[PDB]
């Protein structure tokens, strides 16, 4: 990856749209953190429905502007009735449930 | 600390010599990581005998 963004600096790109899994998104952004291309001048776009699912605090205050798509908006009260149940769910009985938010893949499974 | 380095950007400093404990060195550098002032153009000097003790 350090070879990769250096090869992106052969073109000196500032505009990278990622297409990765939520883990693989977070792994490469941590490599962007390692090289510091989260600073101002860069722009990134996360191409999934889980833009809120990723970790945004790691690169909120770096300088690059991060965009994305969210199909599961938590501001809806119908979603908020789920979240108020979701965080109160037992993690031991319902694994991955005792959280503040939810993956959109888990939300669409509940939607199905 | 985000207020602090912004106040260092009131002078736009690139040259910061730290004088902190090994934990407090690593805590502030992680805030430099958070704002990205570990990029080229900056220079830092760690003022202790444990330069290899920290996380490089």
């Amino acid at each position: 990856y350090r070879s990769l963004f250096q090869d992106l600096e052969l073109k000196k790109e500032r505009r990278v749209i990622l297409d990765c899994e939520r883990d693989k998104v977070n792994d490469i952004v941590d490599q962007v953190i390692t090289i510091g291309k989260h600073v101002k001048g860069y722009h990134y776009i996360i191409a999934n429905l889980g833009f809120t699912d990723g970790d945004l605090l790691k690169i909120q205050f770096g300088g690059a502007e991060v965009s994305g798509f969210q199909i599961v908006d938590y501001d809806d009260s119908l979603v908020s009735k789920f979240i108020e149940r979701w965080s109160t769910l037992e993690e031991k009985e319902y694994p991955g449930a005792h959280t503040a938010t939810i993956k959109y893949t888990s939300a669409l499974t509940y939607d199905a």
